[PDB]
C-alpha cells in the first residue's frame, strides 16, 4: 500500500544514497530508484553502467527496484502508483532549491517529499566530488560501494 | 507493516500540523500523533485540551491515533513498534536543532526522521505565534482548525 | 519624492514578481520595472516578449512603469532619479548572493536595497523552473499571469 | 503619502539602528520608531530613558518621529495610516523568525516589511550584546550614538 | 609563539569538544581551554567537577592546559599572552551568533576567531542534549569521554 | 613549527583575501599563499599576473610565501609539511560547501580547515563579483590592493 521513490542521476551511487535507500526500503512497502537520464551528455558513467552500480549495491535490499526515469519525477512517480518521494541531506545539499522543488513538487502533482539526514559518517560524500577528488588522486573508497569502486579503478588503471 | 509518530507539545495543534498529520497518514499504514506532557507546567492548554483539539481536528483520518508521550520521544516511537517520525518544516523552524535530535535519536535508538514542508498557506503559523497574537486580539483563524477557534475564543470572551 | 527600481530578467514575469510589484507600487510613488538585457543569449523570451509580458501583467498598478536596464543596476536606478531597489525573496532564493549584492551596490552608488518575502502561494515559483517544468509537460498557469500563459502555450503548440 | 515604521525595543538604540532609521527616512516621506514597552520588566533602560536616547541620536532626520508601541506592531503601524515596516538586517538576525512574523503580519493587517542590510561597520552590534559587552568593560562606544554612550558611562561610574 | 583558546562551559566536555581540542593543540605551539563560571547558578557538574573532566580527557595532550575563565573571552585571552579563539562548529551550532561575537571580539581586542568543524561522528553530541538524553535514560557513552561517563553514571545511581 | 596554507584563484586577490592572509600570518610562524591554476582556460588574468599581485600586496608579511598550486589542496598542504587550510568566510560565500570540502581533506588526508570571518569592511569583495563591476565601469578601488588597482585600471584603458 505504501510506497517512495528516490529519485537522482547517480554518477555514481554513493554509500550516502545507499543510506537513505535503506531507510526508505525499511519505512516503505516498496522503493524505487529512478535514475534520470542525463540529456545534455557529459557524465561520468552512462546509464547502463549507473543501472548496474546501482543494482549490485542494493542486493540486500529485497523491496527495492531500479528503473530509469524520463520526464518530470512527478510523472515517473505517479507512474509507479505512488506520491512520496524520499531525498537525503548531506552536507552540501541546496536545501532551498530542494524545498522549493518539493514545494511545485506538490503544487503540480500532490507529490510529498520527504527528506531525511544522511548518516554522519556519508553525509559528505556527493558523487560530484567523490567523482574530482578520485581523478585527482584521492582515496574516496570508503565512501563507495566495492561496486562503484571496481569501475572507478577501471577508468583510473 | 509501516507506521510513523507525529510528535509535539500542540499547544495548541495548527492547521500547519494538521498538513503533516495527513501527508503521513497517506503515506504510512498507522499514523500515532504523540503529545508531549508540559512538566515545568506554563502551557495555555491543558493535557485534555490538546488531545481533545487534535482528535476533534483529525476525525477525517481513520488510520491517525493520538496518544500522551513520557520520556524520550524515540522511547515512545518504538513502544509503537515503529522507527520513524514524521515532522514538519516551515517558516522559522530551527532546522539545525530539528537536525541535531534527529541524528542524536538515530544515534540512540535507530529511529529515523522525515521532514515535510507544511503547504505554503499555513508555512507561518506557529502555536506560540498563534496564541501570541491572538491574545493581542489578532485574527488567526484561518490558520487553527475550527476546534482550536472554537477554544481560544472562549478563553478570549 | 519617493521612488523604487525592481530589476530582473523576467524571463518570463511570474506572479511572484507582480506580488512584489505590487507592493512596491503601493509603498513608493514611482516604480520602474528594469528588463535585464540577456547580453550571452540564451533566454526564452526575447526582449520585446518580456517587455509585453510585464506591462500587459500590470495594468492595474498606474504608478508603474517598464524599461530595459542597461549596465550595472545601480546605474540605471540614479538614472532613474532613484536610491533604492526592491527585490523579493522567495523559496530558493541565493540570499547570500543577494546581500552580498546590496552591500556593493549601497557601497559603489549609496543606493538601498529593500528585500520583501513574497506571498506564500507564490514563493516557490521562479522563472526558470516554470520554464522548466511547462516544457516537461507540468501545468503552472497558476504561477504566472495569464499574458504569460497565453505566450508559453502557444510555445508548447 | 508614504511610511514607514521602525518597530524595536532599542535598550538603547545602536548605531546599526540609526543607520536603518537614515535609510527609511530617506525612502518615505515619514518614519515613525515604534519603541515597545518592555511588559514582562527587565530592560536596562527605562521607557522615558530609551525615547530620549533615540531622539537625541535622530535630530538629524526632520521626517522622523518617536512614539511608543502598543499592542500588535501592525496595529500600531495601521494607527499610524501606514502599511509598511522598515527593519534591519545583520549579523545575528533571526531571520527566519524575522520572516515568520513578516508572512504572519502581513495575513493579519496587509501589512508589508521591508528588510535592508545593516552597514557592515555597524553589522555585529545588537543591543544585547553591546550592553553585555560594556557591562564586563569592553569598549563599544564606536558602534553606539554619543546620546547612549553618555548615559552608558553614566551607569557605569 | 603560537597559542589559541578554548572557551566553553563544558558542562560536560564532550568528546566533539575534545576533537576541537586536539585539532587546536596539533596546529598550535600552545592552547588554553577556558572554563567559563556558571554566574547565575544553574549547570550540573560544579566548576571543580568540570575542570577534572577536561584535564583527565586531555591528558593525550601535553602541549594543553586547563583554567577558569572570568569576564570577557578576549580579555582571557590576551591574558594569555594569546590573540587567537578556536572554536567548534557542530549540527545545531548558532552561527550567526558565533559570527557576531567574533566580528565583536575582533572590534574590541583585535582577537581572531578560527572555526572548525567537528568530527562527524561527533558533530551531534552538545553538552545540553547529551545531558537532557542521559537524564531521561538515553545511552551517550560513545559521544562523551569516559571521564564524564564516569561521572555521569554516578549521578544515574 | 606550525604553518597554513591559503588557497584560492586569487583572480584578482582582493583585500579580503589580503585580510585573511594577514590573520593566517600573525597566527602561524609560516604561510604559504597556494594560487590554484585555471586548467579549462577562462580567468582575468594569467597566471603569472596572479602571483605578482599577491607577492606585491604582501610586501609586509615576512613569513608569508606564494606558490602555485596543483592537484588536490591536501596534496599541496602536505606537500609544504603542513596540515592546516585557513580560509575566509564573506558575504556569498557558499558556507555548506566549504564545510563539505572541509570535511572531505579531513577524510582523505588528515588536513584541518580553519575558518576566520573577513574584516566587515571586506566582507562584501569577491574576486568574480569585483571584476564584473570594474568591467561595467564600478569604481572597486577601496576592496583591492593598489598593485591589482593598478593593473585592473590598465586592462580598462
Amino acid at each position: 500500500m505504501t510506497g517512495a521513490v528516490c529519485p537522482g542521476s547517480f554518477d555514481p551511487v554513493t554509500l550516502g544514497h545507499v543510506d537513505i535507500f535503506e531507510r526508505a526500503a525499511a519505512q516503505f512497502d516498496e522503493v524505487v530508484v529512478a535514475i534520470l537520464v542525463n540529456p545534455a551528455k557529459t557524465g561520468m558513467f552512462d546509464l547502463d553502467e549507473r543501472i548496474a552500480m546501482v543494482k549490485e549495491s542494493t542486493t540486500h535490499l529485497p523491496n527495492l527496484r531500479v528503473q530509469v526515469g524520463h520526464g518530470l519525477v512527478v510523472d515517473f512517480v505517479r507512474s509507479c502508483g505512488m506520491t512520496a518521494i524520499v531525498k537525503g541531506l548531506r552536507t552540501g545539499t541546496d536545501f532551498e532549491y530542494e524545498l522549493q522543488m518539493a514545494q511545485m513538487n506538490k503544487h503540480i502533482a500532490g507529490v510529498d517529499t520527504f527528506f531525511v539526514a544522511t548518516a554522519p559518517r556519508y553525509s559528505f560524500v556527493s558523487s560530484s566530488l567523490a567523482k574530482e577528488v578520485a581523478m585527482l588522486g584521492g582515496d574516496v573508497s570508503e565512501l563507495l560501494p566495492e561496486p562503484v569502486n571496481r569501475r572507478l579503478r577501471d577508468r583510473l588503471n
